[PDB]
């Protein structure tokens, strides 16, 4: 048996082979964790359902996490079949296209800055209030950030002030629920091409200049963030709450290259 | 008086105690020119006083949940200053049951779409109503609290509010600095105004003064100083940045 043997963890976020949440996903059932899947449209429940079943999952249900009594409705019925469980992952965000476009200032709209934040921000929360009495004595939840969180990045806009939000989030979180046996942390990830990555303006040459100034030399990939991932909801990582997690290959502590 | 020359635009008022108030009488000291906004028609009176003393003629009615209410405010404000150089922001809001208690528990989506929307989206949306306004060598203030970076107890999702506050200055100063706009924040200690009101310790708090490396708690006239400077050509080569005005609190740590 590998490390979250005996964990049941709970999967967002999986809309594609590409997500990172399938990543992690194949390195938790790797490590043996029994897992469970939401999925936001009925457009995406035919593709989860099957990437579930490759996993080895019959939970498989639906959760619009922009909805309060959708996200009560899920853990009921993930209720029926695990009673108590040992965490979630939180891959979910969002932000109006039109909202990442150009200059932050011009894009951002109090309508775009609230769905951003409600939906990558909130939502985390939002799921945690609704499982809570559910979750085991040594739990664990995580969430995934970008740098646009710590710093300003180009047409990134109201998405690094959600994301943010998102990081202080899993510290107010991590400190309220330490004390149940509950840790929360996150993994601020590097740049991977994924659903997210279209269509968002020079992607390609932004990956190609961000490879070369990356201290391991090569951009990250949601194998490298899946392990990662698997350890922070593991009991390898007992002694980790509260942290954000920089899975970036080093970029971000990196400074004028070349 | 370093800041000579300069029209400034002070918000979030209400009280003697105010920060903003310390940051407005500060401002004056050092010969800047002031307008000013109150949120309500309860305001409007107190901060036509304050701006009759301070030699202000400008006070303008502003509630930020309102794009028209903005937009109006600085179409008013136009009237009298076509361009000015910066504003203050200090504003912040959520509603009391969210700041008592486990976070967890006192959270709420509307709680936290209300504190997000007053505490950190008012601020780009101030800057986005009078970008058009804004000298070469303009900037722009906002005020923030520890609880972005760390996690205080019963300050709750103001904290995430003011860590999207916090980062909503990177990004503004990203954007704005190329016309000659710089965008700050100062995250200041604990001062005993607002209005903080019904919050739990307090004064349990307020000794910091034990744990705070100045052995006191920073006060009105502190932040008024460093807001001045932070708004004046002296910061010339200040942007973006979250400058904190507690007596070096945040880098402490155990001192019993
Ligand atoms: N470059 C990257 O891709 C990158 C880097 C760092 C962090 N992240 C974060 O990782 C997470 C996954 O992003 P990704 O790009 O890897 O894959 P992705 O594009 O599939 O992620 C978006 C996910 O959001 C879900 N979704 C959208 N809105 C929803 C809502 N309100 N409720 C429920 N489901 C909804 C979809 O099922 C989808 O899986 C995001 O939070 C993202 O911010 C991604
Ligand atoms: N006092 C502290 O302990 C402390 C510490 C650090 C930072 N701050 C920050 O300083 C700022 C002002 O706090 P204060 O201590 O001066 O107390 P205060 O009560 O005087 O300031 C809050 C201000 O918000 C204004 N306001 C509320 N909702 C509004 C809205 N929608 N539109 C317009 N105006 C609205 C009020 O008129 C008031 O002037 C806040 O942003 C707070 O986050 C205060
Ligand atoms: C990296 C990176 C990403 C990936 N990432 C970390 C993100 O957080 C992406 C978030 C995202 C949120 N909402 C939407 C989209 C992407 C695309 C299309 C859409 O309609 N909505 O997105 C960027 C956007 C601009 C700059 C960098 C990046
Ligand atoms: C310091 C400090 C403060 C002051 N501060 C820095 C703040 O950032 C905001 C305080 C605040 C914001 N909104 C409201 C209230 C207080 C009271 C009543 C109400 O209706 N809304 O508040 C705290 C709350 C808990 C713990 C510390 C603090």
């Amino acid at each position: 048996m590998g490390f979250l043997s005996g964990k049941r963890i709970l999967v967002t976020g999986v809309a594609s082979k590409l997500s990172i949440a399938y990543g992690i996903a194949q390195a938790m059932h790797r490590e043996g964790a029994e897992l469970a899947f939401t999925y936001q449209n009925d457009k995406l429940k035919g593709r989860v359902e099957e990437f579930a079943a490759q996993l080895g999952s019959d939970i498989v249900l639906q959760c619009d996490v922009a909805e309060d009594a959708s996200i009560d409705t899920m853990f009921a019925e993930l209720g029926k079949v695990w009673p108590k469980f040992d965490g979630f992952v939180h891959s979910i965000g969002f932000a109006p296209g039109d909202q990442l476009d150009g200059d932050y200032v011009n894009a951002v709209t109090r309508e775009g800055f609230k769905i951003a934040h409600d939906i990558s921000s909130y939502s985390f929360v939002a799921m945690a209030k609704a499982c809570r009495s559910m979750l085991n004595p040594g739990s664990a939840l995580l969430t995934l950030s970008y740098l646009g969180a710590e710093r300003a990045i180009p047409n990134y806009n109201v998405m690094g002030l959600a994301k943010a939000s998102l990081e202080a989030n899993v510290r107010y979180m991590a400190n309220a629920m330490g004390p149940e046996g509950v840790r929360v942390n996150a993994i601020s990830a590097g740049p991977i091409r994924t659903l997210a990555a279209s269509g968002i303006k020079d992607f390609r040459k932004m990956l190609a200049h961000c490879e070369a100034v990356t201290p391991i030399r090569r951009t990250v990939t949601i194998e490298d963030v899946g392990n990662s991932a698997a350890f922070l909801c593991s009991d390898l990582s007992a002694g980790i709450s509260g942290e954000v997690v920089h899975v970036d290959g080093g970029f971000s502590i990196a400074a004028m290259n070349e």
